[PDB]
């Protein structure tokens, strides 16, 4: 029995940057007031995981990443509330606490009890449940995956059907959420509009899915791997184009295919000159662009003014605008009544030990997910 | 009878950048088809007619400038349906053709048709109706309201109440109209919100008017001239704030006033910097910034797109968002219904011939709105 007593378990430690992961023994402490110990099933390979290696996302090292998983309540701290020993989660990488002024607005989702805007790498309370060769070892945006058991704040936990299956499901932690709330939610993509979308990865896939979903009649998608390009056309794309294939900037290509620009862009990537480049390719009156890719640390864009004068949209979003803890458990029910498919987005499947060579496959452009199961 | 004829009259001609307007006689040519002759009444003195002088704002030179204006059709070219001679009518900076994407989308006011994007000082097709000491002289934004008579395209004039006060109503062509849209149309502030609104000149207040009209609890006035302030809390400011008065960057003060950040903020000066202030004032996860102010030409600001993945939302828009030909002749009955007060606008009163003392009033901080009468 592991209840109230700290668990030995492998995890994934990520000890400095630009190095593999170490896959090793680390101690787990039983959960505090208010907390959650689950027993990991699933977890997907994101390319924001990948960008903590990079050191494009800065968050405290040492580090066990993941954020996008499923798994089982193996116990639950003094008070808890919401879920029990034996059910299906899904951890939040944006917690929803349900009592500050983010929570309560109509529109807002990122609660002020994030671990994102200035990352510590803890529970809510400050401290670390994970302990690696006698060294404590930091948290990841109060989820860390990459781990048999994790120990999570209730606030970051929701509850989903007991007969799902973890191995797909996963995906709706990051994702497929964050792209498909991307369009029906953040831009609200009409019917019968036309969308561009920059980056043909699982999360750019997922926006592609939700404004096939939305209704509109055009959908570019845009990669510079065409090796993307079969996939992107089964879940929705009418047309991909290569900016690597033209003599002119991408955003001039665009606006002439769409007869003056489009409806609806979408920057699915992370780079500085490509949210620029979808901001631009929208109609300069009317025309809505949504920045959905994480830049490198620390670095400014540059552009005109001019651009947002004439009647153009920017904003950005995290995991889609949904609120967290609410919507996790809809869209689990959602798919369970087909009303969206996940396995298009599913390309390769590992044990958790082959963490390493499903980077590996994410960095040489031949997967969209990897999942690893434990 | 002056139909068919060309006009002797003066104008006031702007021949160098940073000098001040001449009053001399131009000769102004009969309308041609589908193009309308005014005799202009009264012209307000606005900042942008100013950006033409200091070069903030490139149109091609000699130039007539001035765009908010009002007077009394004189003569109608060949095949003109929509106003007739002895009109009261208020000339159309944003064009309303009715045919392009723009004027068929439900919110796009920018016409395809307009001379703002890429200044070329012509009529639309491509010509010029005024001369002076023998030679062609341009026009601005299709308008040229700084002279006894101009001549219009039919898209960019309105036919308004004939009991209609000309010297009030002129200010519905360009800032009243601008600012009160701003934060009616375009932002779509709500009942109870906290709005700021930098820069308290005409368009600013005409900002305000719009956040009280739409039940903002709060309206925070933001200038570094605090004889600006009384005026602004007359018409609706709660309080108001001089950046130079604070030791910690304005945006960092206005986030603690505002418990968190702002609902809506409104840029009204025409600053890259105070562009990316006004941003980063709004709530990070639910905030709106629109931008109003004009840019020095062909300069790039630069900011960090974080400020957007959060959740903001950055926007900006021409003439308050509103199509121009529909929406005018609307705002002046409501006008005329007391709806809306423009005499707070209006501190200083000149005939036309003192042009350079009213720009000498606006350049000194003194004025909010100068009207010229002819
Ligand atoms: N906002 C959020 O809440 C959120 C959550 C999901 C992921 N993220 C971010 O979303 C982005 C996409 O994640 P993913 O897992 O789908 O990544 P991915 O690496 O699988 O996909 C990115 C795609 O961009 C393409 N690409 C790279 N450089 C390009 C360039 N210069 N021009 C055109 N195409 C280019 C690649 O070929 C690739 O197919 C990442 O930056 C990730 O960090 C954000
Ligand atoms: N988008 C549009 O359709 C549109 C139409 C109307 C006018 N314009 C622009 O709107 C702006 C406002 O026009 P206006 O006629 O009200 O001008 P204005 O000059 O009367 O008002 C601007 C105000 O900004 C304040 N100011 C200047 N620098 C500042 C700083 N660093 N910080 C804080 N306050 C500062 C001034 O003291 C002044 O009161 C101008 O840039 C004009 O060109 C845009």
């Amino acid at each position: 029995s592991t209840a109230g007593k700290v668990i030995k378990c492998k995890a994934a430690v990520l000890w400095e940057e630009k190095k593999p992961f170490s896959i090793e023994e680390v101690e787990v402490a039983p959960p505090k007031a208010h907390e959650v110990r689950i027993k990991m099933v699933a977890t997907g390979i994101c390319r924001s995981d990948d960008h903590v290696v990079s050191g494009t996302l800065v968050t405290p090292l040492p580090v066990i990443a993941g954020h996008e998983a499923a798994g089982i309540v193996e116990s639950i701290g003094e008070g808890v509330t919401t879920v029990r020993p034996g059910d299906k989660v899904i951890p939040l990488f944006t917690p929803q606490c349900g009592k500050c002024r983010v929570c309560k607005h109509p529109e807002g989702n990122f609660c002020l009890k994030n671990d994102l805007s200035m990352p510590r790498g803890t529970m809510q309370d400050g401290t670390s449940r994970f302990t690696c060769r006698g060294k404590p070892i930091h948290h990841f945006l109060g989820t860390s995956t990459f781990s048999q058991y994790t120990v999570v704040d209730e606030i970051s936990v929701a509850k989903i059907d007991a007969a799902s299956p973890l191995e797909k499901v996963c995906l709706i932690g990051c994702g497929f959420s964050t792209g498909y709330g991307s369009a029906v939610k953040v831009a609200k993509v009409t019917q019968g509009s036309t969308c561009a979308v920059f980056g043909l990865g699982g999360v750019g896939l997922s926006v592609i899915m939700g404004c096939k979903a939305a209704g509109a009649a055009r959908i570019i998608g845009v990669d510079i791997n065409k090796d993307k390009f079969a996939k992107a056309k089964e879940v929705g794309a009418t047309e991909c184009v290569n900016p690597q294939d033209y003599k002119k900037p991408i955003q001039e290509v665009l606006t002439e295919m769409s007869n003056g620009g489009v409806d609806f862009s979408f920057e699915v990537i992370g780079r500085l000159d490509t949210m620029v480049t979808a901001l631009s390719c929208c109609q300069e009156a009317y025309g809505v662009s949504v920045i959905v890719g994480v830049p490198p640390d620390s670095q400014n864009l540059s552009m005109n003014p001019m651009l947002l004068l004439s009647g153009r949209t920017w904003k950005g979003a995290i995991f889609g605008g949904f609120k967290s803890k609410d919507s996790v458990p809809k869209l689990v029910a959602d798919f369970m009544a087909k009303k969206f498919a996940l396995d298009p987005l599913i390309t390769h499947v590992l044990p958790f030990e082959k963490i390493n060579e499903g980077f590996d496959l994410l960095r040489s452009g031949e997967s969209i997910r990897t999942i690893l199961t434990f």
